[PDB]
C-alpha cells in the first residue's frame, strides 16, 4: 500500500462541529497528529488556507465520495490511503456526538485511529492496537500507542 514521499505534510480542518469547542477541535486533531509523529520522521503542520494534504471533514449521509456515512452509531469516521486529491483525507460522521471526554465519541482517540489510515496503516487484529477495527474509550491524558501500532507505522515510514 501507498506511504507518503515526503516529510513535511499538511493538514486542514475545512469545517468545525458544532458539538464541541472550537478550540478543543483544533487541540483534538493537533495531538492526535503528534501521537504520529512521536514515532515516525513525519513532520505535520496546520494550514489555514488551499490544498492541504490530510483533509479533516465533519459531514453526514451522503457527502461526495462513494463512501455514504450511515446517521449515529456504526461507522464513525473514515480516511482514505495516502495519495493525491481525497487520498489521506479524514472524515468525522456529523451524526455521532464528538466529544473532549468519554461522553459520546472521543474526536482525539478517532482522529488517531482515522490518521494511522491517513499515513497507509490498516487495521490491526489485536484489541490493545489504536487499528483495532472497534471505537474503545481509553482516557487520553495517559492514551500510549500498542506496540502493534507502533511495528505498523515504522514499517511504512523510518
Ligand atoms: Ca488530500
Ligand atoms: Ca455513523
Ligand atoms: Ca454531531
Ligand atoms: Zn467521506
Ligand atoms: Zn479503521
Amino acid at each position: 500500500g501507498p506511504v507518503w514521499r515526503k516529510h513535511y505534510i499538511t493538514y486542514r480542518i475545512n469545517n468545525y462541529t458544532p458539538d464541541m469547542n472550537r478550540e478543543d477541535v483544533d487541540y483534538a486533531i493537533r495531538k492526535a497528529f503528534q501521537v504520529w509523529s512521536n514515532v515516525t520522521p513525519l513532520k505535520f503542520s496546520k494550514i489555514n488556507t488551499g490544498m492541504a494534504d490530510i483533509l479533516v471533514v465533519f459531514a453526514r449521509g451522503a457527502h461526495g465520495d462513494d463512501h455514504a456515512f450511515d446517521g449515529k452509531g456504526g461507522i464513525l469516521a473514515h480516511a482514505f490511503g495516502p495519495g493525491s486529491g481525497i487520498g489521506g483525507d479524514a472524515h468525522f460522521d456529523e451524526d455521532e456526538f464528538w466529544t473532549t471526554h468519554s461522553g459520546g465519541t472521543n474526536l482525539f482517540l478517532t482522529a488517531v485511529h482515522e490518521i494511522g489510515h491517513s499515513l497507509g496503516l490498516g487495521h490491526s487484529s489485536d484489541p490493545k492496537a489504536v487499528m483495532f477495527p472497534t471505537y474503545k474509550y481509553v482516557d487520553i491524558n495517559t492514551f500510549r500507542l500498542s506496540a502493534d501500532d507502533i511495528r505498523g507505522i515504522q514499517s511504512l515510514y523510518g
